[PDB]
């Protein structure tokens, strides 16, 4: 299994309005666990094919799995899927953990956000950043360093922070270095 | 070039661009030591439209310094605090201070021609513009950006190095009109 194999996808909102978005695209790759987070106004077709067109100008994904949302079964996007090779798969009654560990974060990752209505979204780099930033026992390593290489140039200064300075910061690195699994 | 990844960005705005899809402008970032190149199509050079590119890219890692031109989508007070909250430290061409700068605006160029060759899609072919760009050796470097960031013994996510993948033809096109050039 390759990083970029599997995407898992969904939304997750209505957030408190920060700056006019309202909802957060939560994409996880299958292989390493990274998870990359896009801020949208609505739960539309036009911002998943937004948000991953801006994803897949790194790697072009095999398949991709979401629940039956309007989003994901409109033909606007399966045909934006079809034009690229994207297979997509979709939650049905029959069909196969990994879903456990994805509900347990989104349910984190919508404590946080909630928490901070007025700063969530400029705040959600921070939580993707350490998110994907915490060990993982699963894993034996961070979510990072299984997409960007175990032994790679780091950047990051300090482990401890991660080169977070301010306590907003510091005390939501510290919630979710806790609280992740 | 600098030390790590993401100690320094370089950044720009190409355009104005044919209008494609509503979008007018794209937003270069290149990190400066692995020459990674971040496309981001926009529908003004604006600073909202800057911090909302950079807000993406910076989920991954916060850049010590960006260096950019006094476009005034960077020179804002908005802009301004929006990099001293994030502790991101900006560098400007300036009178008195404009190697690898010939690098970036070549490329600047080239990927200028591409887009407004491709009057009405090249929205639509921006991400394949930015991945041929980032899988394409670099004499400079002996690898490629992506093998610099993603690890150089780390196995790439594509099948066909020759194509990536690629398949529709107006695509194929791109990927050999940028292996050329780069
Ligand atoms: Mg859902
Ligand atoms: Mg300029």
């Amino acid at each position: 299994q390759k990083p970029f194999d599997k995407f898992f996808m969904d939304y997750i909102g209505p957030l408190p309005p920060s700056q006019g978005y309202l909802y957060v695209l939560v994409v996880v790759d299958g292989m390493t666990g990274f998870t990359w987070l896009y801020p949208t106004k609505a739960p539309s077709t036009s911002a998943t094919v937004k948000s991953l067109n801006v994803l897949t100008s790194i790697a072009i994904p095999r398949v991709i799995h979401s629940d039956q949302g309007a989003a994901f079964t409109s033909s606007t996007f399966a045909e934006w899927a079809k034009e690229r090779g994207i297979h997509l798969e979709f939650s049905t009654p029959y069909h196969p953990k990994v879903e456990r560990k994805n509900s347990d974060m989104k349910r984190l990752l919508t404590k946080l956000l909630v928490g901070r209505p007025t700063k969530w979204y400029d705040l959600l780099p921070v939580v993707q950043l350490a998110m994907n930033n915490t060990y993982s026992p699963v894993l034996k390593y961070t979510p990072h360093q299984l997409l960007f290489g175990i032994d790679s140039n780091t950047p990051f200064a300090n482990q401890d922070t991660l080169d977070l300075t301010r306590e907003e910061e510091l005390s939501l690195l510290q919630e979710i270095r806790t609280s992740l699994y």
